[PDB]
């Protein structure tokens, strides 16, 4: 019932950024049918029809081929070459099909000298600089789970890449290939630092910015009972509301942007945070521009009045998921549909027609 | 001339996840004129046409107004409300262009208890769990820059929608609203932490998990020169493939998933990568699948061969930038335009035939 109903795609069984984007796409209404080798408890896999298929036989390439003929879209997370070997590459497909989004989510990019080789989130934020640059000062980097390879900067850019691509065919009537590269979108993902870079901005040195927890008016502050607030108080009247919360004298602190006494400055806020529980501080900045918020575990979160009223989460037998994401005001996403038993691709193409 | 050519698009100026969607749109091939209040050295405004208008003058509205009457999109990034009081919400936009695709990007939504709070990036995401699952255990939470709320679950997902709309309403004629709150885009973002929770698969203990840091086969290691790999290795045979690279004996070392000796397993790891430089282990695994990579710091990437042969970035102004994320092989995206001087707002119109 979202906006991308009516949208048809056939995804390619991988893992990480591939099936992450076929569930937004599945999300937003699109009929996607996901291929697996020949009932799961993946929420993952919600909003789909899945079916199996040797796509090493010639009765499993046939099908296929019948339901990509039909198909907008096409997702497959491979390594370069492999579609190709199986007689399900962009030319094959162009044969059947040359309206086809043809979306290739790879780490690397479809060709130069990585292409071919393993990896994961971490590999392909490394060689890009955005790893090294997370973490405390004094350690080495940290990975941000998998947050910015894979999705933020990965399926995300295949969805831009595709829905971008089905524009574009509303004039030329034709389709093409999208090559989502996880080096490439997680690039662009950080260009705000690329541009800091090039102004004084932003230096290389890990945990000694203002946004990597470097800086005492941006980081995370432990509490009385082990738990931690954020502070996000980068504007001076932002700033200045947190103080008048916590209740320090402005003139009795270092100045917010005298870098030289940080140490002082963050020593001053931890005393004052660490004298109250986490939950006090909710309460001193209820209503407050402070920039100040509870850091919530998973597990609290669905406790969270912001997080209930605007319904960001439902449950989904056993616990909660995340609700389509984003919003819109006259085709609104429904529920995901949870996954279901596997069925016969026969009953796909009857049903698409192919 | 990428796929978005022809797409007219007004940015309202603001910061952060705002100013990123409109890029990427330029960057993509779209026609982006973005208001501000009355030459950039921010590479993020590249690939725009930049005017000024004082939107709370009964001229600068009007003006305003005109553009938008023209446009496909407008992207507006203030609180709830500040463009409803501008006599620019929807409901005023509606009545000259019903077509108009809405983007709304905030942190917090367009309702509930935190609507009106002022925040930054960290704040979005302490809020629904993520923040939390960031860093060593040992240790308050490390906000992962702002690449998670402003971009990952912020710009992507304003992008998404937007496109999203596009495609709907080539079928109904009409645009709509789209709500873009971070809170919930970097949920969606995360979803695969959710659904792992909900089977046994990830825990809400800071750095215990398999893609945290927890696990010893994906995290970075300090080498011989204090410089860092990235081990990624986490498929068997790709493990298989970093001891033998490493010089290990199989039989010597602690099983992959025995987490009750993982510490060993580390201990055993940490010696062998402190044994030579980083460039050594870059070498030594510079073709293998064993998911290991050296962690270059921004300085160092534009040296990195599969960056240079991709043409990963480009140079702009005494700085590599970001070249356009994902790629199109029939029409793709030119060179990124620097910011130029600010234009006259009619000479838009004159061009628009607004
Ligand atoms: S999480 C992010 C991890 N990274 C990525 O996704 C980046 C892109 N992908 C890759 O680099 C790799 O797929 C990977 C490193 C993740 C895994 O590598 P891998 O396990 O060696 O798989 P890969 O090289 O992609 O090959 C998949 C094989 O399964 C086959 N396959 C896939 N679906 C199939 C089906 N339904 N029926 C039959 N075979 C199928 C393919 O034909 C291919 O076989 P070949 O090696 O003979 O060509
Ligand atoms: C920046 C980082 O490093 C990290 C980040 O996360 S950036 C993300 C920041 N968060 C968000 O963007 C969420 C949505 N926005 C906001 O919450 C807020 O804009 C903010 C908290 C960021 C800033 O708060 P603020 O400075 O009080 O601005 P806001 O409340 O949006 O109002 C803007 C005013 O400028 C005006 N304005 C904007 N463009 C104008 C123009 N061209 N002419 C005249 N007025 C203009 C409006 O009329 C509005 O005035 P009013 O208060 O009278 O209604």
């Amino acid at each position: 019932a979202g906006p991308l109903s009516g949208l048809r795609v056939v995804e390619l069984a991988g893992i990480g950024p591939g099936p992450h984007a076929a569930m937004i796409l599945g999300d937003l209404g699109a009929d996607v049918v996901r291929i697996d080798r020949p009932i799961s408890r993946d929420a993952m896999l919600r909003n789909r029809r899945i079916v199996t298929a040797d796509l090493k036989s010639d009765q499993g390439l046939e099908l296929a081929l019948k339901l990509i003929a039909k198909a907008d879209v096409l997702i497959e997370g491979y390594r370069p070459g492999v579609t190709e070997r199986l007689g399900l590459g962009p030319e094959e497909c162009a044969k059947v099909n040359d309206r086809l989004i043809y979306a290739r989510m790879t780490g690397w990019g479809q060709t130069g000298p990585r292409s071919q080789q393993a990896g994961h989130d971490i590999n392909y934020i490394s060689l890009n600089g955005i790893l090294h640059a997370i973490g405390r000062g004094d350690e080495r980097p940290v990975p941000p789970l998998n947050l910015v390879g894979d999705f933020g900067g990965g399926s995300m850019f295949l969805l831009v890449g595709i829905l971008a691509a089905l524009w574009e065919r509303q004039s030329s009537g034709k389709g093409q290939v999208v090559d989502a590269a996880m080096v490439d979108g997680s690039s662009v993902l950080i260009q705000m630092m690329w541009a800091m870079r090039a102004t004084g901005m932003w230096t290389d040195t890990r945990g000694a910015n203002m946004l990597d927890g470097g800086a005492p008016y941006y980081d995370t502050y432990e509490c009385a009972d082990g738990r931690y607030v954020a502070v996000g108080a980068i504007e001076p009247q932002f700033y200045a509301a947190m103080l008048a919360g916590l209740g320090l004298d402005a003139a009795e602190l270092p100045p917010q942007n005298d870098r030289a006494r940080w140490p002082e400055l963050r020593a001053l806020l931890t005393e004052a945070f660490a004298s109250h529980d986490r939950d006090h501080w909710g309460a001193v900045f209820a209503n407050s521009d402070a920039c100040v918020t509870p850091v919530l575990a998973f597990g609290e979160v669905h406790n969270e009045p912001h997080i209930i009223e605007r319904n960001t989460f439902y449950e989904a037998n056993g616990g909660w998921q995340p609700m389509p994401a984003p919003r819109f005001s006259r085709t609104a996403s429904s529920q995901p549909r949870p996954p279901a038993a596997t069925i016969d691709i026969e009953a796909v193409l009857t049903d698409w027609d192919g």
